[PDB]
């Protein structure tokens, strides 16, 4: 058993509203028109908010429920992207794009536009409601750039080629969106940290840490679906390409990648610098939070119907 070996020396926890916000979710994609034929019953089992409840187990409900409904949009655009006609159409996926690009900035739905559109424009309204401009602007961009990587993912199964691992782990960082997901902890946690602290080199070496080992965690637990689908964004099925040898052998390699990672985290951790004690305090707060953030993938996506 394979999954044994995705061990942290830390450990996370849940939000005590957990079952309250996932329901609440799906009566939120029942709102805004996100549920599909396929699933009816199926939908029960989804628990998206259980996800959110483990990411951001200190939030107040409010908080908490935005980054459920955020995490449950993600999931049903990347079910879209990974496993319908749109991801291996490049032009219908720009059309899509331009639309929630004018919803990031603002822009009211139109008549015709979509479900998903609608639901990124709640997300937004509801964001703008809690967070400043500055929090919006980052959290946009980090959005833009998830999008721009699924286009790149589009590109690759329109071409029916497998990026090098070097491509693939730069742009996998981008394609789950985690670094958005990242910028919530501010709001869950009611931190401000000033510019020369959110940007600093050990910080954004810790960000990329916990996105890789979340990704890399994800791709272990998910490469059965994806071939299933015939995909190739997955550091396993990645691996194999590079380097000629078994499935056995390129998952033995993705797990030793991701204990190695887990390590550069915990080791990174103790090279904060010290600027002030109301910095480095709420610096610890955030910190924390992508450790929860960790914990929260892998525990969830050990249980989730999504990877069974
Ligand atoms: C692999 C991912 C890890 C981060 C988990 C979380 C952000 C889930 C939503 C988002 C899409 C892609 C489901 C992320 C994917
Ligand atoms: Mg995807
Ligand atoms: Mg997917
Ligand atoms: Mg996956």
């Amino acid at each position: 058993d394979y999954r044994a070996r995705l061990v942290y020396p830390f450990s996370g926890a849940i939000s005590p509203h957990a079952d309250i916000v996932d329901q609440a979710t799906l009566a939120w994609a029942a709102m805004f028109g996100l549920l599909t034929d396929s699933l009816r019953h199926k939908s029960r089992r989804l628990q998206y908010g259980l996800l959110a409840a483990r990411a951001y187990p200190r939030a107040d409900r409010e908080m908490l429920q935005i980054a459920a409904d955020w995490i449950a949009w993600l999931f049903f655009m990347d079910d879209q992207c990974d496993e319908t006609g749109i991801g291996r159409d490049l032009q219908r996926m720009i059309a899509l794009h331009e639309r929630f690009l004018a919803i990031l900035d603002g822009a009211t739905p139109e008549a015709h536009d979509c479900a998903l559109t609608y639901a990124l424009a709640d997300l937004r309204r509801r964001l703008a409601l809690r967070a400043p401009d500055n929090w919006l602007r980052r959290f946009s961009e980090h959005v833009r750039l998830y999008f721009t990587a699924n286009r790149w993912e589009t590109v690759n199964r329109q071409r029916g080629a497998t990026p090098n691992v070097a491509t693939y782990c730069a742009a996998r960082l981008f394609s789950g969106a985690v670094y958005a997901c990242f910028d919530l902890i501010e709001l869950a946690e009611q931190i401000e940290l000033p510019f020369y602290a959110r940007h600093h080199s050990i910080v954004q070496q810790l960000e990329q840490a916990a996105n890789n080992i979340i990704c890399w965690c994800n791709d272990v637990l998910s490469y059965p679906k994806e071939m299933q689908h015939g995909d190739r964004h997955n550091l396993v099925l990645v691996i194999q390409g590079e380097h000629q040898c078994s499935l056995p052998e390129a998952i033995d390699r993705a797990l030793d990648l991701h204990a190695r990672e887990v390590a550069t985290f915990v080791r990174k951790r103790t090279c904060v610098p010290y600027f002030d004690a109301a910095v480095n305090t709420a610096l610890e707060k955030y910190v924390t939070g992508l450790q929860f953030w960790i914990c929260a993938n892998r525990d969830w996506s050990l249980t989730a119907t999504r990877y069974a």
